[PDB]
């Protein structure tokens, strides 16, 4: 056991995606463009979190990810052009807003019909910083947590849950 | 969600999750005491994007600890890189993880990539399982199910990039 | 059989590899001498492959300053492309010179220096070997320009029709009955 | 000009020397080549792993007397070798010379061979600029030059990704490591 204290426990997180899938699905439920809702993830920590959005979601919803490495480098590109699209990006954890500060930016320039942020996690600074996502999954405090999509060197990963690493 | 398109339903989305829990527990026994001989995590890889869904469900259902490992492909058997694997899997315990073999070409490329790497273990385990990969030379340890050779779409297999958020999984009629 | 590596194929010869290697000469000592200037950092080409590849390798010999290589891939989806391989390395703050190798329509250009721009380079300007009447009609601006052409399409020294032609030293109009 | 002024210590292989020698290897290759062009119909194929054979593998091209067709892989390590971007097209029955600019220990060559035989090639055949004595795995039908073990700079070789646009080929002066 490596792990402190369970923070959301995968009944918690199976019931809140349940209420984020009908109020996007009711956001995005009018279809007139004819063009599904298309969810973009960077690998691969909303990887857990967008299997189980897009199946919660009452309205048709595609797939996209992207692979993004550090020196803001594109490993792998969008497959399609999203031009026209109704565009939303699915995230993992929103602590500083760097991150999506970077993508948000990148899909804007390839002129989307829409875009909105869709997070499971929210940091303590993100809510001083007053970002603004237009989905939220839960408000956690800042320490650092894992499973669910969440990793420490690329493990935890596997877990149904979400919990608190404990701080060696 | 996508009405009239869904000619007959293969899969339930009970059947599907009872089965992985299965599949699971099963591949947990196998790889059981493998984090405490070797000291590494039972590494699941899968091509992107079909299987995403069943990855992510079958990674919950094995009691043992286990990491993923993505690759963007694309067609020229003959299959082009356009994201290859984050780490090198020399030494480790790999476990392919796949949504359907048909004809057994991609896999039969995936297999010969990946053993080029030399890891420790290979072996595979696909969600659906057609007939022609009889004829097929890459052996599979683990099969979801065993389904006839109609084309089916869900649980993340396509038809034009649709009908891959659907949480069972059901034969197309002619659109 | 004779030395020609496509006979018949070639309608007209445009530029001859003398005149291509002189223009090159020129332009590198003109491009030299507007980077003499500093910073301690070399000057960056940047070149989309594989057409310009060629063309840089013998530009970047012929500028009497340091250069440095970046390659990217990009694969249409018009002027919307995906990157198929990014720059190794962080253009921040750098001097940057886009190598093409023809600009037509602009759109390839068009795209591409809006994207280098986004990384916030220190300079940012662009070189191309030919280029194209209907070039006139984008709108990013190009300093250096070996070769004003027709509009007619022309294959050698990187240029090709379906990854054909390209070894060629020199610069000539394809023949109409190979594309028709 | 002197493009990096003190920073070589001596010219191991002059342009001239280089360029020579491309010659004598694009005769040589054309002329091996020579009848199996006309035969399948296809061009002969150059494959070159960005960005040290860049330089070396245009100018070969343009030294060999037959069609040929440019391929170009990038790459990175975790031997053992990530693909950041793969071929263009199937390789399947094509006749293949693999473009290097250094065989050191072999490991990068001995993965790539093995890499593109899985493709199934007609033939597949290796020319390199530079051959180091640890290269005594995979077999080299062109070699270049013979060079010692030591660290050289120049024609696509590169320092902290410098010295590439040298036109010959020499040593660092050793206050350039700091
Ligand atoms: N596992 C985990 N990762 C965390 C956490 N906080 C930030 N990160 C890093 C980052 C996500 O890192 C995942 C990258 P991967 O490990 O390569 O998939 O989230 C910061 C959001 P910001 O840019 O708006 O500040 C955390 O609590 N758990
Ligand atoms: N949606 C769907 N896709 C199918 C099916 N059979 C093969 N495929 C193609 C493929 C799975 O679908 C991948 C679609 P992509 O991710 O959009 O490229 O499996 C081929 C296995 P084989 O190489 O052994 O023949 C099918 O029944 N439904
Ligand atoms: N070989 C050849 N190619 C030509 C020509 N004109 C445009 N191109 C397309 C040229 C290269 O098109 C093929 C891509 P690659 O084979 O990777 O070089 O880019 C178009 C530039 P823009 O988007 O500004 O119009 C031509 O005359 N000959
Ligand atoms: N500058 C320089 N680079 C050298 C040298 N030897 C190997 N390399 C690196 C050579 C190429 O390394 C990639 C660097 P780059 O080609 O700049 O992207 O590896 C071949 C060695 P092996 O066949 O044993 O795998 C050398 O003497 N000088
Ligand atoms: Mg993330
Ligand atoms: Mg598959
Ligand atoms: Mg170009
Ligand atoms: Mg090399
Ligand atoms: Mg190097």
């Amino acid at each position: 056991g490596d792990i402190k204290s369970v923070l959301l426990t995968a009944e918690q997180i199976q019931a809140r995606i349940a209420e984020l899938g009908e109020q996007i699905g009711n956001d995005y439920r009018e279809a007139t463009t004819g063009q599904d809702l298309l969810l973009i993830t960077v690998l691969k920590g909303a990887v857990l979190f967008v299997t189980d959005l897009a199946r919660a979601i009452p309205v048709p919803t595609q797939f996209e990810f992207m692979a993004v490495s550090s020196y803001v480098r594109i490993l792998k590109d969008l497959d399609r052009d999203i031009h026209g699209r109704d565009v939303l990006i699915v995230e993992d954890v929103v602590d500083s807003g760097l991150t999506l500060s970077w993508l948000s930016r990148n899909l804007t320039s390839r002129n989307p019909r829409s875009l909105r942020v869709c997070t499971l996690l929210r940091k303590p600074d993100a809510v001083h910083a007053n970002v603004e996502i237009a989905y939220v999954g839960f408000d956690i405090p800042n320490d650092f947590v894992v499973g669910y999509g969440l990793d420490y060197d690329e493990r935890y990963r596997d877990l149904s849950y979400i919990g608190t690493l404990d701080p060696r």
